[PDB]
């Protein structure tokens, strides 16, 4: 029925937004440290020296395991 | 349809998954360091002394903002 393309909808647009804002393909499992944004797969928070949303420095990226893993 | 509520269940087990699993009211926004198991809202994640996923000592918690919140 047309409810359920509204409800495929809005799944994947949740799905969509658990990927990095980089490179759009890894889930996202990285916090910029001390700002807290959780935004970046590991390989894409690595080399960036300040945050891509916040722009406050970098001090370290911590590694986060989340319920809604599935990679 | 059928497809109507098989749908409905994933999403509902997904917006689960993002629930803390301590009080399993409020959104994850925590993360216990340093382990890094991310699965309480700030309440319930101030109130422990030990990682309820993996029991490792908590040294501090890192508030985290996430594009789901
Ligand atoms: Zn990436
Ligand atoms: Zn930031
Ligand atoms: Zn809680
Ligand atoms: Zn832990």
């Amino acid at each position: 029925s047309q409810q359920t393309r509204v409800l495929q909808e809005k799944l994947r647009k949740l799905k969509e937004a658990m990927l990095c804002m980089v490179c759009c393909e890894e889930e996202i499992n990285s916090t910029f440290c001390p700002c807290g944004h959780t935004v970046c797969c590991e390989s894409c928070a690595a080399q960036l020296q300040s945050c891509p949303v916040c722009r406050s420095r970098v001090e370290h990226v911590q590694h986060v395991y989340l319920p809604t893993h599935t990679s």
